[PDB]
């Protein structure tokens, strides 16, 4: 299957048959050795499929999805299943690194799947997960904040045995799920990535001050002037008392400004210069 | 190209280095030749551009766009540039052919590159073709609907010089376009083009009547039952007297009840099939 | 490895242990049969190698080479030997198709290949093949031809014992076969080869007429006009009483003086739209 | 989805619950339309996954796979999901054709899947399909056979709740599928795959007389003399009265005699043609 | 390459025109320096082909198959022939390094090419490589375990000159030699490799204790209970009092139990989820 | 689209309105930050687009571009644009890293594109290039000579509107340009493109002893002792007083001579072994 890249010693073993599953929060303690030196150590409160950001490679949480509470592993995982091809420096392991750990599982909740989810309990644990990413937000923790807003939009797709007013709600939900993704990307610098988002939000409210000023600003911060001229234009029509808008427009303004100012010397230049080849070419 | 694909021998010169571009109105007479036997012969008009949908190889299309008025001419087309990989079978024409052609350029007239109008134009033009797409459809032939319409999207995609006045009618026109390609789209069962096409309209109006029911439309054709759900639903929400939304629901509501039942069913035996191991998994 | 891809009951025994090689020229009876089908019934003789310009199957060439003096046999080409993708129009074989064919290998002459060759031979044979080069060419079997040339080319390549005298022999070789060589190319109007024939043809001796020319035209094919340009000043200097050089110069110089025209004013438009967006960008 | 491939009208609904499933034998009236002329038209009873030996689109077996019993429906299949590329010459179709059939199911009987089957009805299906697929064996209908055996090897793989009784029952299965496979294969001259099942029933039984023989004889069809003489010769040694062996082996030697005779002149001819290179090499 | 990858700059001109072969057994004495810093010194004896086990790039062994007895060099190694996309932590190199090593070739002894031997020396050589092959796996050096078998299934692959005593011993050792390979690959943890090698074993004899062990510890390395279940099985059905086997049935029998458990909890919930929807479903 | 790769933050104003271009040559201060880190502090002048040469990730040089005369900025590149993939071992900066830098750009001159420059400029600026790259060459900085060089070929490609003596100043320097180009391949041991930049000087003067010579050294110095010899019996036929050439064409003669009695005992051994198994075969 992974052909031996996540090889797992277990020392000590841990009562019960529960084991994590992705989303699951997890309670670890863990030694990271690189050729039997300690690198890496420490007790952490995590969500499987967050590790990436907290510097753990992704085939220990994955092996961590094979415990049980209480029990004490060792793990061993080849380069591709560690730190691959890039290593991480913080850690002063370099490109292609097989890795050995100690963690110990003191705890977790498995977290509840889509499937298991009835119409009422995706509306609860979307609105709670909002909030938990919204929580990442703050504190800076951007990327970790894309993954519990995108696990909104997904869990509230297909489900559609809702009540019209659950719909509602959901409706709300999603809106809300993409216009903070696109802050998120935002602040990320991901710019292609904030228009999606916003064009996705704005297919559920047309109108969206916050998504139509957020794609105005990813446009204008790709150099998109035209595009983004047109969605500060479009917040004026609908928001007139808008301070970002007004301003970001007349920025849009001089830049296009001054585009225009550039290519149309550019082709004086390239007229000229082309008449003057044209003459020689009277012999 | 740039290797001998489409080479031509003037018959008789041209007189006006004046030279269609793409999507002009050609006015041409044409004889095609395969291993020199006569197999299409007319006198006709169309825009350079859906020769494809009129039996024209686009060698022919990509060489008429390099003569002058009156110019008789003979153009020589391989494979790759004429039929090619699957020929023509109103023609009797094996795949790989290589033909012929007797044509002469009567006439013609260019068409305003975009960067060639002003906002006036764009809208004047886009209104225009706005209406010759009404009859491509109007006659069965979609995908020349297509690509008038999507002449409209192109040409007031970056442009925003408009004026608020202006702006509001190019987002009429934009939205009209894309509610239009959706009805092309579905008339020719590309159902996901369909779906892309009522987002791209959502967008500029999250509440259309249209975009919510033919992408509702395209959802139940693939089967996506539980999606073609919430766009009805959503639709009747908001335009209860909706004649198609009402019913159509019905349908999803129905297959869905079907689907659950399989589902259940399968998950009732599946269940029992285990439990018979877990038995016989004893002695 | 073909994998019973071609597939031969002998039917009657042949003589000799010997067998046609790459290029041995062989006579032979065939006839052709598909589904049982009489398709193709000839007696021929030609050079292995060659039968693809001749409707033969690439298979069945591969067969004949396993074939002895005198030898009857019934060969079976699966699909991909036969004609493969996309079949054979003249003889009706349609797309991924079997074939059967009834051959009867008559004479023979197997043929040198570059390591029995000493010196003294390499050029002998490097004279036979260029005069079936040129015959062919006169015939116009243009595809032929080049079958012939390449093999100088080739031969003549690492091939470095040669005693001065010789040195010079052969590339007088190369040259002439790297010309000849441009002129077939020139005829299956496969510019971009010709032109890279000509350009080996320089290497060799940069003031040749031919080469030059040659180039010239093919640079003047296929619509590049400057490059051409050149290749004729260069014709003209060094050859002053070159009739097509001051032709064709002329219509380069022509075709190069009308496609500046067409450009400055496309640039003098551009202007003028950039200017009137300029005042539009007063308001 | 499948974005309209297989676009269906139903005529005539049909009461019942259930539906074709892959595997099903099913009885159907079909009539199939090349722009509107008739193509296609009989009544049969075959199983759902050989409709390609039969002539059947694959579209038209999948359309077939949502049907009910009795009903009357209209089958739109778009060029993809009909013949595609290649087209049907046996019914004038040519590449790149959508296709029309008015198909009619009478009935069908939905196949056991894999998991429904309890340990003791896999020894049970597997027999059943194996005679099946003997029978289409006998007929000539070798990729049909194809078909049954390997569905033998397939169930019988993971399912491993045996009674070491059962165990021996699902290994001769096993080797019988197997040496029947390569059967099948040889008889399509398909050797590369013979040689695999034969392999594979090798490990089953690694002094099969029939696994041996055939492999050796894959091997000879496909000149691979020296590992054909590997396997004839070992099935003398385990069973010296064999007549195929014998014999087959003589054949090796004979080829494999030649073959040395040619190789040696080879060397010795180029180790002459060296050493004069050599000595001419002394100036 | 041919594009100045490996130079190599003689410091001392060699003596007998000799050149080692792949496999061969050079003895060496050389120096690294990456930017003229010294990271390497060392006089061994190695075969070439396991310089990658002895910290030795690639390039230096394409280059070492070059020299002449007694030769002092200098060597020239670019990144892509170095180390390259990863570098070498030990030696302290980043990635895309370029290298000077100063090798002596003393002494080395080239290494029968194959169709240098006859039946004879081939079962004298591959018992000795056997033999080889036993050590550095003792050493627990497995990766050059695997150049060394790999060797015996080579030599004797096509070779079949054999006389069944001899065929017998082929047999036995290419047996043995798919065992060995099994034990490497698993001590390595490729569990398919070691798979594939105990196929290839028990094609050789399907009864093989060893085989059918190493298979299902395989097997259960990398979870398939299944099937590690079959492999134990038959492995005490044949060997009754086989220590390992009876206990790691146990173990598989336990894992899937626990399974099973899962899967139908599993099932049982999925099964209520959906009756909870088919209620609900109804007003 | 970069998508936010290249971010800058500007400081301190700058003034004119004119910005760097490809190929201005530029006075900037500036400094490298990692992670807060001081990696790099210089002031140094250089060409944009020979950064790469300087240690100044790819980004950058596209930042300075956007930077006015007296600008002060900040400059925040992500990964794909700093040294990307395996970063830069010197500064230390790993694999996959962001940078930050901190630039003053103090002067500049914009470079005059080939547009610009009318038939009499192309020659004089090919002249000056061509002394940057000379002086770079003897300074050794071989890449950044290939950098000048290489521009003098492409700007006389197209340029056709010459007058003789000005077709032959032309030609004059494109000979220079790409006889220099290998001298440069050569030091880079980039043999492949050194063989090819000298048929592209020999295509202008086929006796051009320069030309001939190099390509000599690049087919010897890849072991192409065949090629070599023609190159160097060719320089001596036309220069016998080429001493180099003497010398080259003596090793070349040896190298081939070795070769070949290397060559003669292989084939008497095959020989040899292919006899004793031809006497092993009449048992």
């Amino acid at each position: 299957e992974e052909d031996g890249g996540i090889i797992r010693r277990i020392q000590t073993r841990g009562e019960g048959y529960a084991k994590p599953n992705e989303g699951a929060i997890v309670e670890v303690a863990l030694e990271g050795y690189y050729k039997d030196k300690l690198f890496d150590q420490r007790e952490l409160r995590f969500e499987i499929g967050e590790g990436e950001n907290l510097d753990l490679p992704y085939g220990l949480e994955r092996a961590i999805q094979r415990m049980e509470k209480g029990e004490h592993s060792i793990v061993y995982l080849k380069p591709s299943y560690a730190f691959g091809s890039v290593g991480k420096e913080k850690f002063q392991i370099p490109p292609n690194a097989e890795l050995k750990y100690e963690l110990h599982l003191k705890s977790f909740e498995k977290a509840k799947e889509s499937w298991e989810m009835n119409s009422e309990e995706k509306l609860e644990q979307s609105t709670i997960v909002k909030e938990r990413g919204t929580v990442y937000f703050k504190e800076g923790k951007y990327k970790q904040a894309l993954l519990q807003y995108k696990k909104i939009v997904s869990w509230l797709e297909y489900e559609s045995s809702f009540s019209n007013e659950e719909a509602q709600k959901a409706q709300a939900l999603r809106l809300a799920s993409h216009l903070n993704l696109a802050m998120c990307h935002l602040k990320l610098q991901a710019f292609s990535a904030a228009i999606e988002s916003c064009n996705k939000a704005l297919e559920l409210d047309s109108n969206n001050e916050k998504g139509l000023s957020r794609r105005g600003e990813a446009h204008l911060a790709v150099n998109d002037f035209e595009l983004a001229r047109a969605d500060f234009q479009k917040v004026l029509q609908l928001y007139p008392n808008n301070k970002a808008a007004k301003t970001q427009l007349a920025v849009c303004q001089q830049r296009i400004r001054r585009q225009l100012a550039r290519e149309k010397k550019l082709y004086a230049n390239m007229f000229e210069r082309l008449a003057e080849e044209e003459n020689k070419a009277k012999a």
